[PDB]
């Protein structure tokens, strides 16, 4: 019969689930609130919606491959080289092709004991071994011994900073402490998906894409458009790297991997500061709101640089909770896939954050 | 810093529009990438302009919405159904699944560049009928031949870039002869369009997949449905061929806004059977002018016609075109001396008629 790559037997089978709001809505709920996939709470930046209305009629135009206008823009806003980005389909496509240039059956990666879920699920196409640290958290030392150790094996590391989904940071000089000991053959990817927040919340934790790729020729730094640019519908990301990993991965994306609407729409949400910065102030405002009622409960949670909060749990069960909330209406992510006993709660408009706190209050008298 | 060996056997990565309004052109006419002459189908248009506001959230990765759409309009079960960004990733997700360094593929002598390059990263052999036009009893022989090598075989059908279709009949004659391991490839990417020509062409996924379970049948929103930029295609295939591509797509693959559009495309009727009807009458207009002008043609089941030149040079030609504002598609790249014409409104044909007549004295 029919067979496949001997790789696939790796994967584990896979069928994404009924959608939770469905669901909720069978369940007769007064209304639904989501606060379980680190979107913007206020939606798509204005900019970026008139952008879309008025490209509506330009939908059946594929997309002009170079991606000029994106480049250029993110390579001003940056003060990079046109050279030194690419476009994928989601920051996560530029994880892909990092992994597929790097990672293969005989080598290794290094990642935090508890980070995004999709570095290891993409990798697992290559093959490639795991190394993770004891500590959950990012920790400089830990990193430094772990990779030491496996030096002539680890050919990729991944740094989420801040990270998805505990909510720490280590500061940007850290980091940089670390990369200054790593080899220059081992790729060390750091995922930026959220540091516009952390940043936001103290300069220490800014990194400059400018700076690393001028100090180190083996960092790639990733951005998104889904976060705080409110376009994670879209499926644009990008990244930033010496060249010579750029062109690399140049040779694996397939043309037109990213829509015309978003290479626009990007552009303009770029512009939309009001909006961004609208964003940020709430984020962080709102997440006092989530410590307050935290210390009140005595959930223990991690101090947070993202746009979410996560709630850890001891005697009372993540499921448990998630499964009364959802049938309240409200829609977390339970962390249980992660090995987790926690919710991950995205800091939604000042409305969804007083609906999850009038219920979830109630759940756990 | 080095890489994957793989990527050694790639080639360096290396706009028209732009060259047009670098040479100076007013008007520009697009007829190279054979997207829908009348736009994006407006109850997709106002679909888009109402979903605008919500670009921020995710897609639902079920997909439930347009896979069911699809399952109901080919008869088909949802399990039979993979959405890709574009048909192009599909063809990827089959690359990937099943070509190897020790293997190889089958295609005709000309047909879409993609195939080609796709299988590059899996370093697998590409055998080429010496038919450029797809042939049954060329397909037959040279599979028949590296029978033990051969685990995809793609047909393009009907095919970019030469336009020409095997009927049904002949597809799945040829199917029957395929072994169990091997994964056939139908790309009905233009099938629409080669239907609406004549019915013998027409390709009916769910008996396809009811009579093979080794058969992925490919259509896209890009053409037809006029949805080219927001990337969205898909497979039908036997729940077997589609578990393993669900091992390989990442999730979220597809945007929020291309999940939406393409159920709104599929219920335009109107504006399909307007292309359709449209691309078939001023398709007559390209033979006749080919036919006054001296110039080979092969006869078009898709939204495009070929021209083949002896002693002109297509390279030429289409520079010439270029600096009248006029974008073709040569065909070069390909190894022929030929351009490839979209079939665009009659007031762009005209424009292309009136400036090519010029060219050509």
């Amino acid at each position: 019969g029919m067979k496949f790559n001997e790789f696939l037997n790796n994967l584990s089978n896979y069928e994404p689930g009924k959608d939770i709001e469905v669901i909720a809505k069978e369940y007769g709920v007064k209304e639904v609130i989501k606060l379980a996939s680190n979107e913007n709470p206020f939606g798509t930046p204005p900019k970026a919606i008139e952008c879309l209305r008025q490209n509506a009629n330009k939908a059946h135009l594929y997309p002009d491959d170079s991606m000029i206008e994106l480049k250029s823009t993110l390579a001003q806003k940056y003060k990079v080289q046109n050279e030194n980005i690419i476009i994928g389909a989601g920051s996560d496509q530029v994880i892909e092709f990092a992994i597929h240039s790097k990672l293969n059956s005989k080598n290794a990666f290094l990642q935090a004991g508890v980070t995004f879920a999709m570095y290891e699920i993409y990798a697992k196409q290559c093959g490639a071994k795991c190394y993770k640290t004891q500590s959950i958290t990012h920790n400089l030392d830990e990193f430094k011994k772990l990779y030491e150790t496996h030096k002539d094996e680890i050919k990729l590391i991944f740094l989420c900073l801040p990270n998805n989904p505990l909510g720490e940071c280590l500061d940007a000089s850290e980091a940089t402490e670390f990369i200054k000991g790593v080899n220059e053959d081992c790729l060390v990817v750091i995922d930026a998906a959220y540091n516009e927040f952390a940043s936001f919340k103290d300069s220490k934790k800014h990194l400059e894409p400018c700076e690393l790729i001028k100090e180190f020729d083996n960092v790639l730094y990733l951005g998104t458009f889904s976060k705080l640019y409110g376009l994670g519908g879209l499926r644009i990301g990008y990244g930033i790297a010496n060249a010579n990993i750029i062109s690399a991965f140049y040779k694996l994306r397939a043309p037109f991997n990213v829509s015309n609407l978003a290479l626009k729409a990007a552009v303009a949400a770029m512009d939309d500061d009001e909006f961004t910065e609208k964003t940020l102030e709430n984020n962080f405002s709102q997440m006092e709101l989530y410590k307050e009622f935290a210390k009140k409960h005595n959930i223990k949670i991690i101090d947070s640089y993202t746009n979410f909060i996560t709630y850890f749990f001891d005697e009372k069960n993540s499921t448990d909770l998630s499964e009364k909330l959802l049938k309240k209406g409200i829609i977390i992510r339970n962390l249980k896939s992660y090995g987790l006993n926690a919710i991950r709660i995205t800091i939604g408009t000042s409305y969804e954050n007083e609906k999850f706190f009038t219920e979830f209050d109630k759940i756990l008298r």
